[PDB]
């Protein structure tokens, strides 16, 4: 319960400051770099291999996996600066602005902001902007620079509601068979967004566009963490008002899905990862 | 020193058997696939990116790597079996052959045949033949059958001699910067076999042929482990001649090719294996 994880708006500037500080670092370091190509490399391992899952998406290790991501992240960001802890992106009461592209995770000092379009949506703004931030294409070399292209697409022209949240948080089952894409009456599934999608977590890489709005060049963006950061807070809430409803498949699932499966690239099982709190962390909504 | 990992040769038929066995285990369970994954994702890993260097070829790492690699594949095998060890393919007396692609460890019982040439060199004989075995490309979707080429190029007619193997023995340095293919008298980049390559390790791929032959898709062919297993025994014969000799670099290298770097896709540094021995393992014959 010690590590508290703030919502974006909360943060103080020196917070701010201090974070952007880390991940600069840990960029520097060669650290970051491990976390795109992990995200990439488990999108490339199918289960079963054909099948449309993967190990972080599609599927029912796609919430357990990203707080994997997130936990090992974090403690790489608190062994540069133990006052560092990992922020989230509350994007649904962003979508209540009337521009939420003038949300103050935008600014310069923090995340930056939205594409230039004369140089065809590159990032010109802030500690992530074109020249003190290289990106990586997905073989693994320089790719030239972070864009951003916020709301551009027809299909996700805004951020998800509060009232979206609210309603994935009624959903009773975390997942159903068969296990992805289609499932219904799904939380993992409704979260994740495919159910008439793109819906939640979809939508806020579509929304974003960019390195962000395609899923293998997606942590290139910093920000892909605090959006996750989200998501994985709305997981946490969801088993707090569900405590006996568990993950599934406990069993009899794709190998890689099922509660006891280690989550490729690592060893480290959906049920190693259930309770937050036993991880060290708590989101500040909690307290 | 309680897991002995056996010659290829010295292998009973049930030895054989039960290695065959597990490995088959170990695919059907959905394990398998993730060695051939790790491998493929360490190999688009550069270290930095746009080098040619990766974490786990071309550079340092490319000895700690694949022990750590084989370490977890046969703690694998022996959460299956604890009886199960990773052999080792000794293709330096092999080679001393007339032929060969006539020694035991091709035979059906084990490794299975060479490809057969009128069926696009689809192995179709042993254990891991198509209709038997599915292969994965480096994309993840599934490919189609193992295949294997025996001798079939150029570059590689033949395996690696007990010579080339003495003579990398020879060298004085782990290795020596810049750390990568054009390292000179570096006893990592001789064994890998970039020097005048390919030799040794790079000959035995391009030899083999098939999934073998192209190294993001070379573990598809069981075959990988045992050639491995057989450069790592290499290695730790060469750290006991050159008992005072340690890794390099032991700091200035690019991350992840440094002694205490975590080599992607884990988080183990090389220093984690230096010692083969710790690992709980030794090689026959030693
Ligand atoms: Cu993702
Ligand atoms: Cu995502
Ligand atoms: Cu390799
Ligand atoms: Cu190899």
């Amino acid at each position: 319960k010690y590590r508290v994880r703030k919502n974006v708006l909360h943060l103080t500037d020196t917070e701010k400051r201090d974070f952007v500080r880390t991940v600069l670092i840990l960029k520097e370091k060669g650290i970051y770099d491990r976390y795109i190509a992990w995200h990439g490399a488990a999108g490339k391992f199918h289960t079963p291999p054909g099948s449309d899952r993967n190990a972080a998406h599609m599927s029912s290790a796609f919430l357990p996996w990203h707080r994997e991501y997130l936990l090992r992240f974090e403690r790489d960001l608190q062994s540069i600066n133990p006052e560092v802890t990992l922020p989230y992106w509350e994007w649904e009461t962003d979508a209540q602005m009337q521009d939420p592209s003038q949300s103050q995770i935008w600014s310069a000092d923090f995340m930056g902001g939205n594409g230039n379009p004369i140089k065809d949506f590159i990032v010109d703004t802030g500690p992530f902007a074109a020249g003190r931030w290289t990106t990586i294409d997905e073989q693994g070399n320089p790719s030239g620079g972070l864009k951003r292209n916020f709301g551009a697409t027809k299909e996700a022209p805004t951020l998800p509601t509060r009232d979206d949240v609210l309603n994935a948080l009624k959903i009773t089952q975390y997942d159903t068979p068969p296990w992805d894409m289609t499932s219904q009456n799904s939380f993992r599934n409704q979260l994740e967004g495919a159910i008439n999608g793109p819906q939640l977590h979809n939508r806020v890489h579509r929304w974003v566009g960019g390195q962000m709005g395609v899923v293998p060049t997606a942590p290139n963006d910093p920000v892909f963490f605090l959006h996750h950061a989200n998501v994985d807070r709305i997981w946490a809430v969801w088993q707090i008002i569900h405590r006996n409803q568990n993950y599934q498949p406990m069993k009899n699932g794709p190998f890689g899905q099922n509660f006891r499966d280690p989550m490729y690239p690592w060893n480290t099982t959906p049920e190693d990862v259930m309770n937050h709190r036993k991880l060290g962390y708590v989101y500040d909504i909690e307290l």
